[PDB]
């Protein structure tokens, strides 16, 4: 079958065939769309076809499909499966796998960069201290003194589900959140629960508004251990505004490296439960969501006051006005400090070109409109006007439950 | 099969049971989501009538009553003999209100039960249609104190005698292709305008010419009429801060009135059913004014503000956008014409969602459409999970009549 998507701004129509290669379920049916829903131990049985599907894709991509090398590899994996119940990826296959998981990530607007991913193979890691060292190296490499480089570090795959490697942090770098007795929150409200666990595990909290959280690292199914990322490796940017000199006195800053550490990487049926990855920020992630969500730092009011906007009625669009200035400040500060960042206009324009290129070369590009469109100024970016099809391809990044809900404590 | 929706900002969780009454299809499958795609006989008729009459009689607490059984009986006899049936006034009003109630893309549905329904099923000619439409416009406009209304023309019979309003909205501005290659007026309306001309309109080739109605009665050829200018309330757009803003020469009309949709009630099809509410400000300031394929004024405005337009990262587009939308709201409010900002409107929709879940078991909603085209995540709907599904009675899209019309 052929599916068409239309851009309503440009009348460009693209044709999707790639969706035929999708296996996993969306959550939607003919009778309900779950497009705006955030979230809608494996036998030898299921494993070889998954391995075979993946190796066919790998060998096609290198133009060696049907080769003796291809056939020998399938054979080797098949035997390794029923002999050992799993299998190990070659380094080349892992690298291909990680890049394609990013390529297939329907919620990521930065995928124009997918082919330039630095893959760190940490499959020889055995302990939390070992995990800490690998993650330090990832952070230093990716940060690159502000000239950010995309990277992923891949820890050993799941075996029996009882020896998982996990990074308990949702991101490698995030700020602590502290719930006060009066009900107020100091720092980042999103991280109150994780902060409390860290403290219980023995972390000494400075209890400030921007305390970098320690790493909580679980190797081989063992209880997690605490580590402090060396502060000299954590690049931060004090936030100021080009025209408003009072903006600096809000005391805002943010970290330069956005590094998701709680997802699961699936490649050929193998599951990598610890696979921290990082790119660079699109400005609105910080300026719109992190700073202005009611459930986060929630600074719209204080900013609006300092600007002396009419705050008595919403139709003054005081919130909208303050929102723009904050996002100007974030971009200004990062650029001034020579730390990589991309504005939502640049990033969405690049995504459109990426998307069209993918349609031409690959037959499609799965995309989640709900996530791709930026959280401010939606229809003045080209993605708003672009029809997209969302479907799931493997290799992929998947969500997994938070480890504190599932972990069997050793004591 | 019992679905939950979460608000990620408030942690409020609602349970949806209403989706299980959905019949029509979404375009989505288990393998592909089409949520961002804009447009994804006697035996057919009776179960549809039955489904509707059942919900109607349940709504007035007479489910299973004799009047219910009698009505079902009476409609069935009528379908068998006549091939169709006629709705009682009570059923027509109920159906129209519920079509709005079920409109998953409409953010203003908290108002659904206050809809004025004008029964125009006795209309026979295009002149009669014009009269009914002028009356709708005058009623709905109400000197700037807007009131929601729908006017319902006769239902489809054999598809050969369709009533159609050829306009997409009762009130829009003309579009002209100029020889200098550009476009004067609304680019969205070039095609329709040329049909206004081919059919006889004397176009004044301006930038904001209120288009004439092209009205089709009983399957006949469409006729032209000009809405009395005195019935078209317009608003000059000024900024409360920038005195230069008025020089742009911008204005908009007060009455948003969709006229090209199809109202389905109990299997019956009303191909001509213009309806109107009042504007949410972003419709005009973000979409009408700033879409690249519409009036596309961002650059002009940015220059008048003397912004650095060299680099996208100065967010000059974003800054101009807010001010344009400030001026729209300020202008309507100053001229005392009903308008709602996107914060108030989305806040009300969250309230409506909660009422609906509580009293009806759900509320079909299209997040892609409900979230405003600016400042999305600083409105509550961004953080609200929504389930989209199709209930009847419904408003449906239908083909533009110039493609369908056997002249
Ligand atoms: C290099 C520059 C990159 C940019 C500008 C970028 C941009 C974004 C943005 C704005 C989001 C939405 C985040 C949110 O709203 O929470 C996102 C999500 C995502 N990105 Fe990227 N990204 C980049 C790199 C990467 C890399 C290196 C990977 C993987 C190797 C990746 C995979 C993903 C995935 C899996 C998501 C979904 C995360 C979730 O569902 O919470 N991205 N990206
Ligand atoms: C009374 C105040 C109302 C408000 C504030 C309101 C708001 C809105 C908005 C903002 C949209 C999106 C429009 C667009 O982006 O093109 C919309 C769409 C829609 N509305 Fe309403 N509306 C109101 C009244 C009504 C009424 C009275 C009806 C029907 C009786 C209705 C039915 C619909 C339908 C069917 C759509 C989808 C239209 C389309 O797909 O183009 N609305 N509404
Ligand atoms: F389905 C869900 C339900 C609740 C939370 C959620 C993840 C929320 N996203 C916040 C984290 N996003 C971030 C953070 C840092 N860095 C990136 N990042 C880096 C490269 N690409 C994205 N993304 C999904
Ligand atoms: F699926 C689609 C494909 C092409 C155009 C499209 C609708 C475009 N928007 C026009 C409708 N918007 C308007 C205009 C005036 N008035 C209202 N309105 C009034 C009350 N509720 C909505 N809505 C859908
Ligand atoms: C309910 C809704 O799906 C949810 O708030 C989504 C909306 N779109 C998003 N888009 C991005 N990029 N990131 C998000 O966290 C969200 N949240
Ligand atoms: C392609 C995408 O579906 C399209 O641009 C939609 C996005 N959301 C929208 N939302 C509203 N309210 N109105 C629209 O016309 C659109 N257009
Ligand atoms: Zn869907």
């Amino acid at each position: 079958r052929f599916l068409k998507v239309k851009n309503w701004e440009t009348d460009v129509v693209l044709t999707d065939t790639l969706h035929l290669k999708s296996t996993l379920e969306t959550g939607c049916t003919e009778h309900i769309c779950m497009g705006s829903i955030m979230l809608p131990v494996r036998t030898k049985d299921q494993l070889f076809p998954l391995a075979k599907e993946f190796l066919d894709q790998y060998y096609s991509s290198i133009k060696r499909f049907g080769s003796k090398a291809h056939m020998d590899r399938l054979e080797e994996v098949n035997k390794e499966i029923e002999s050992t119940s799993t299998y190990q990826l070659k380094d080349t296959e892992l690298i291909y796998g990680a890049k394609h998981a990013w390529r297939n990530a329907s919620r990521c607007v930065g995928r124009i960069q997918w082919s330039k991913l630095q893959v760190f193979d940490a499959r020889d890691c055995t302990t939390a201290h070992g995990m800490f060292n690998y993650i330090c190296n990832h952070v230093k490499y990716a940060t690159n003194k502000g000239n950010l480089r995309s990277a992923i570090t891949i820890f050993p795959q799941r075996t029996d589900g009882k020896h998982d490697f996990r990074v308990w942090n949702s991101q490698l770098i995030r700020y602590a959140g502290y719930k006060q007795p009066d009900g107020s929150t100091l720092g980042d409200p999103a991280n109150v629960q994780f902060t409390e666990i860290c403290i219980q595990q023995g972390w000494k909290a400075p209890r400030g508004r921007f305390d970098v959280l320690p790493l909580l690292l679980q190797a081989n199914g063992n209880d997690p251990e605490l580590f402090q990322i060396p502060p000299e490796l954590v690049l931060e940017v004090p936030i100021r505004h080009p025209k408003f000199d009072w903006f600096k006195d809000l005391g805002l800053k943010w970290y330069g490296l956005p590094a998701v550490s709680n997802m699961l990487l699936e490649i050929g049926g193998l599951e990598f439960s610890a696979c921290p990855f990082s790119g660079w920020y699109m400005g609105t992630e910080i300026g719109v969501r992190d700073y202005c969500d009611n459930s986060r730092y929630n600074i719209l009011e204080e900013v609006a006051k300092k600007m002396d906007l009419d705050m008595r009625k919403t139709s003054s669009l005081w919130k909208d006005q303050a929102l723009v200035e904050i996002n100007i400040a974030v971009l200004y500060s990062f650029q001034s400090d020579k730390v990589t960042i991309v504005d939502h206009h640049s990033a969405t324009e690049s995504f459109i070109k990426h998307m069209e290129n993918e349609y031409r070369c690959r037959g499609g590009c799965p995309a989640d409109w709900v996530w791709i469109v930026p959280p401010m100024s939606g229809s003045i970016t080209p993605v708003f006007h672009q029809e997209m099809l969302n479907y799931r391809l493997t290799p992929s990044f998947e969500y997994q439950p938070d480890p504190w809900n599932t972990h069997v404590w050793k004591g």
